[PDB]
């Protein structure tokens, strides 16, 4: 059992050792298609690069790359597309992956400001009566309704085809009090974000991967999915203490390397794993 595991690494304090071993294990495939010079303008780093076998392409015969990866967990049934926040010359390809992947959610671990910096372009309207026009992608973007609660936004988006006049609502999920430096103290209220995406059925097999993004799309993205994983195969197994944590993560880094950047965002994982099961026994 994980908890009594929790135990063991935190009082020998050695979370910086596993993780390392993580690193030292995971899998490495190679992003071809990322560092062709026509791609570089649309990598926000250099060094998160998605893996050619996994990643999302554009359906736009011109340059069909966006840096997005599509992680399969096969035993859960579960899809997520995790990408890196969009950059302000690749909004466009954003919601044109949106709309091409069938996605009904959108979730945003990030602010667009962080330690005074951009950590992502401003992707979405701010005000009902300004709506956004993506001349690229031939695509138009709505804010419907927006409730602001403490921890967290929901927001409710149409996206119009221009080309098809079809229209869809998207939900954005947009969790807004993830400090600048470490992680939540407590992970209630993460636990809480997460069971109101899964509530809005934009975790569901019926709809396109949810697509969940911060700056890089590997920290706090990484803890989103891993979380949502290890509680489902909780539910689904007959014995929930035969998921290993470790295991999990090192099955979706075969999909998008550098998921879960830091021996603190491991520790928070282990730690709302751990808190969820209790909300799910
Ligand atoms: C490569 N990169 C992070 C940018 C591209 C275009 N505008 C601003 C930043």
């Amino acid at each position: 059992e994980m908890e009594k595991e929790f135990e063991q690494i935190d009082k020998s304090g050695s979370w910086a050792a596993i993780y390392q071993d993580i690193r030292h294990e995971a899998s490495d495939f190679p992003s071809r298609v990322a560092k062709l010079p026509k791609n570089k303008n649309r990598n926000r780093y250099r060094d998160v690069s998605p893996f050619d076998h996994s990643r999302i392409k554009l359906h736009q015969e011109d340059n069909d790359y966006i840096n997005a990866s599509l992680i399969k967990m096969e035993e859960a049934q579960r899809s997520y597309i995790l990408t890196q926040g969009p950059l302000p010359n690749t909004v466009g390809h954003f919601w044109e992956m949106v709309w091409e992947q069938k996605s009904r959610g959108v979730v945003m671990l990030n602010r667009v400001m962080e330690k005074g910096s951009l950590k992502c372009a401003q992707y979405w309207p701010q005000k009902e009566e300004k709506e956004m026009i993506f001349e690229d992608t031939n695509l138009k973007l709505t804010l419907i309704s927006e409730d602001i609660k403490s921890y967290y936004t929901v927001r409710q988006l149409e996206l119009e085809n221009l080309t098809t006049q079809e229209t869809r609502e998207i939900l954005h999920f947009h969790y807004t009090t993830w400090p600048d430096f470490g992680v939540p103290e407590s992970p209630a209220s993460f636990l809480n974000f997460l069971f109101k995406v899964r509530e809005s059925g934009s975790l569901s097999p019926e709809h396109g991967p949810v697509v969940v993004h911060c700056s890089a799309g590997i920290g706090r993205s990484g803890t989103f999915c891993l979380a949502d994983t290890c509680l489902l195969l909780m539910d689904k197994r007959k014995d929930p203490s035969s998921v290993d944590i470790k295991k999990v993560l090192l099955e979706m880094r075969k999909f998008r390397m550098g998921l879960i950047q830091t021996a603190d965002q491991l520790r928070f994982s282990y730690l709302a794993v751990i808190e969820g099961a209790k909300f799910i026994m």
